[PDB]
């Protein structure tokens, strides 16, 4: 397993997979090429009603209406295709591990969605894959792509080095 | 909130609070001054029968019998008194937050146990309270014992920024 | 206030100030897209007079003839718009609170001139915004436009957490 | 020149000058060894009228009637020789260098007072001067004492590379 | 010298060379720009029969037939032209210093080939030069093109401050 | 394997070795208790004669005649058992793996020294082990003493991931 890293904002490279580990109800991280892809992940702790929050997402002010009726933790993918279009919540990724995922491999971006520990893999389309650089607001890992299902286990299992 | 800093070896100062981010089901601290004073923090994940793990915790490699009937993780403090002394699960921190301190100030040791969000401090004796150093193996943050409360309301709720 | 963050080299996000404090009398930073835009700041502590000074700049050496008749640090701003074009002061921030700021927003380059506390901020054309990245010298700041106003105080009255 | 460092907490080793680089006007530094000997700098912007600030040093909430009449930053050596005796300003160093430095060698702790730049150095006694360690605020050097006629150069007039 | 720095993934400024210290027999960097360009260094330690290693390049898991018949480590520079070709030995750098050099000038990569003490440049073409990005495994230092000579003595004698 | 951590100095915790990757001739570490133990290891590159260095140690510039007629790097412990004994060449440790331990444990120093890779564990005595302190001046490692045997292979034959 290759981290933990602290915050830092760079440039990922192609087929390896950012395995982020979320510390609080924020701005997870912030991923965009400046052309034509803009996610920022919120985390929303649990048993959260209807309520506006306010998050700085690419260095603007924006407001959110979140909820979170579950147990557990929900990751907000806010996603908008142009700097001029208006943010929405494209995906969301219900986890009691708090690790999210995003890969930048064959021409896409690819992150996880649906609850443990049943979460999925999903794509998003980009005609400027090698420009998406990544804000990341907390400790993340890095996993080649060949050692997916090691990543698919740690986002719908956690982090266990004990069986 | 100062930190988050990354894992490492220090003597950390009189009257502040080491508030430790737990990751994994490992060690999550080291403690000891050498003389009268080892204590070693485990973490169990949820849901876990009565099994034998293996960590290594002061450069020795020790077995302990471990278990967790809860929905929550346990934070097992193994306390000996010598180098010859034997461990033993002295206090335990039931917790869904992740989240472990660990306090010097007054001539003792100071930590919070019990369940969250009731967790409460307790205190341990020592000869030698300026030798105690930490080996830290996750992020952790740094909070002065004047704002104890706050760093009381992050044990027992967690890490926000947002209500 | 985001950071401090120890001397790196990056690609800065677009719509994020970058605050740099400036520790020495040498190149502060270095930032160009390597199409058309190259600047280089160089700082120049107080009561200089007409001198040939010597600076390693995007890996080549160049000889700036500098000078400050001032009290306050003068921060050069050295640009050119090829790397064959010749290295001129284009701008320059006189400050005694040594703080310089960078910034990536609608397809130009924004920094602070003039003299604190009343510098004001400037841009510079480019066609390749995206591809600007920075080899920072000190210890630097990120702060979204969102909270310019934040850096313009800084930047004119320095780093204050007390009244 | 040794550094720059981060700031972190760490026991100094004997023989060797700890250059700090003060950035606000809050705590610089925390050093104690827990026995007799406490001192906190705090830094004061020039024309401050006299005003009680509050400081957090030593893990306490402290109220200290600062002030300063200079054009250049001051820089108060709050001192104390237990943890029950009040604090009082020990000393103060005058700088526009915002340099502050200390040394522990020969049973004595050492820094710098005065005016820059013609700053001086002095001591303080102590009965266990292995204990003495430092909370560091900002960025800070380490020069051995082989070299203190550098360090004594910075002191009083800054860090600089070029002539 | 600029450096050490910690093993990282980043954008390389152009005009820079990137001074590695490989210490181990694993992948030592991993530079590509995701269109014409892929280079992975794989180390071999002294007196290696032919043997199929299993390495961890830019996401993917290969095998590689190496070898190392002399008493000094050999680099080997493994290429491919497009993430569809075949990885081929490229080049070698058969060294006792066990350090690696990449640099991006002039629309090129250039590396250090040979044997030392006598190891020489060597260019590789691109199209997009200023994509190219690298994961480095090891500590490395960056050095100005200005300063080659320098980095040359480095790879041919190692890092030596006493004559 | 724990590591590689960044040069730092800090007070090691017993029962762990401290591997340290030394990567030029000059001082690799000091470790002091400032009381009765003072060791600081010195690398000599292959093939010198007879020649006067000078090295800073314990913030005092001292004259070391070193040699080495060997192929292999030469690490020379410079002992002293108060500030103002002389430093002699007490151990050596003939070495092309360029790795140096050391370890605190059962009231004792414990280094490598004779030859790779057949070098062995030696003892020094000290009264206070507790205070033992050092200053490491390259990238290091920190192995549990239950694994030593794993230490004493990468002292001797150096680290390899592949066999
Ligand atoms: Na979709
Ligand atoms: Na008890
Ligand atoms: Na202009
Ligand atoms: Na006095
Ligand atoms: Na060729
Ligand atoms: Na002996």
């Amino acid at each position: 397993l290759d981290g933990p890293y602290q915050p830092t904002t760079f440039t990922p490279p192609i087929d390896y997979w950012i395995l982020i580990n979320s510390n609080t109800n924020g701005v997870v991280y912030e991923s965009t090429n400046n052309s034509d892809f803009w996610t920022a992940v919120v985390a929303i702790e649990p048993h959260v009603n209807p309520v506006d929050r306010q998050y700085t997402v690419f260095g603007e002010n924006k407001q959110f209406n979140v909820r979170n009726d579950s147990d557990k933790w929900k990751f907000l993918e806010m996603f908008r295709s142009s700097s001029q279009n208006e943010f929405y919540n494209r995906r969301t990724l219900t986890s009691d591990t708090k690790l999210v995922g995003i890969l930048k491999y064959g021409g896409r971006i690819w992150t996880f969605h649906g609850e443990t520990p049943r979460a999925t893999t999903d794509s998003s389309n980009t005609a400027n894959l090698n420009d998406i650089s990544i804000i990341i607001h907390s400790e993340f890992y890095i996993i080649p792509r060949s050692q997916e299902s090691k990543c698919n286990e740690y986002i719908n299992n956690g982090l266990l080095e004990h069986h």
